[PDB]
């Protein structure tokens, strides 16, 4: 949905790890 997702790493396809939201969005 955006163009900006690999250093937070967030939503769920960048990482496992997680941030901010931690939840559901991560994984």
């Amino acid at each position: 949905k955006k163009k900006s997702g690999v250093i937070p790493x967030v939503x769920h396809d960048c990482h496992m790890n997680x941030f901010q939201f931690v939840f559901t969005c991560c994984s």
